């Protein structure tokens, strides 16, 4: 079952999501979604999707049940059996995705920041904690 | 053998910027500081002066503008100890700086100077820095 956390103050520039976890001995992939509602198929302002089995990291958004243009990151800053700490940082012009001690990708806003209400973490990952700062 | 830090921020900092500071407060420590400065000159204006004072058990927040300090704000107690490592997040938002210490929200410092003026991060005083990263 995917982990879900509400954003009680919504998200604004300055909102920081810290996700600590572990990638299982062989995970295929896992994802972090920033969702605009609790209903099934709700829009995703951000879909962050490390894929171990294809060695990619896909970024996308979704509206009206339709994915958008995929953006991909440089390499795979995740490995099976190793713990991670991801920061998702909301700025005025996009989301900064930080893995470890390095800026990994910058994803420009497609949907209004204000519509975001939910963080979802699913797929093959062992979730240690989701913290919102 | 204190280990300080100076980093330039040529493009400045925008709402949604994270300064992560990790280090050790050494056994004899009196105090240390994290400054967000507007220039490289001596006594530059400061959007943020963050000042854990181990010797007085206070954490002071202030700004400096046109050469004059503002009114100090104080956080709730001192989440630092001599002989112990720490992690501080200084998070810039639309309305101010959020200080996070040891994974807990600690203080919120409303902007006094425009964020666009910040040009430099300096960390010094009685601290042995592990790392300073800006995201
Ligand atoms: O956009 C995010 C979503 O991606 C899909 S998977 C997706 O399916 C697409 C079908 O048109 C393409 O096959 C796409 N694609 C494109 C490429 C591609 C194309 C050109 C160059 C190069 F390097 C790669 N490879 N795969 C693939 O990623 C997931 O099911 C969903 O959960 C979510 O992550």
């Amino acid at each position: 079952v995917p982990h879900k956390s509400s954003l009680p103050e919504g998200i604004r520039p300055g909102t920081v999501l810290r996700i600590r976890g572990l990638v299982p001995p062989n995970a295929s992939r896992f994802h972090v979604n920033l969702l605009c509602g609790e209903e099934q198929g709700s829009d995703a302002a951000l879909h962050f999707n490390p894929r171990l089995d294809t060695s990619e990291v896909v970024f996308n958004s979704k509206e009206q049940g339709s994915w958008g243009r995929e953006e991909r990151g440089p390499g795979v800053p995740f490995q099976r059996g190793q713990p991670f700490e991801v920061l998702i940082i909301a700025s005025d012009d996009g989301f900064k995705a930080v893995v470890g001690d390095a800026q990994y990708h910058h994803f420009r806003h497609r949907l209004p920041l204000a519509r975001v209400r939910l963080v979802e973490v699913g797929g093959d990952v062992q979730l240690d904690s989701v913290r919102i700062f």
